[PDB]
């Protein structure tokens, strides 16, 4: 379940990420 384009899961997008995919949780793939 790990991220894309180097993005991470979190319920929120770290510094300036955008929303995407998919995580547990609730938390879901940011893209930056």
């Amino acid at each position: 379940k790990k991220c894309w384009n180097g993005g991470r899961c979190r319920k929120k997008c770290k510094e300036n990420e955008k929303p995407i995919g998919y995580c547990r949780n609730g938390k879901k793939c940011c893209v930056n």
